[PDB]
């Protein structure tokens, strides 16, 4: 099943060390880049876009 928190939206945290990361788009079903400012956000936050893919967009 998926994970609920891969339904949460993208979270652009707080901080000053801009970093792409990776989010999945549950309404596009789609794993997408956007900026992580690189403290806080949420759990619907990966490094590569073969995590989102793996976890959300086709879960165990």
């Amino acid at each position: 099943d998926r994970p609920s928190y891969c339904n949460l939206p993208a979270d652009s945290g707080s901080g000053t060390k801009s970093e792409q990361r990776i989010y999945y788009n549950s309404a596009r079903k789609q794993c997408l880049t956007f900026t992580y400012n690189g403290k806080g956000g949420n759990e619907n936050n990966f490094i590569h876009t073969y995590d989102c893919a793996r976890t959300c967009q086709y879960p165990a």
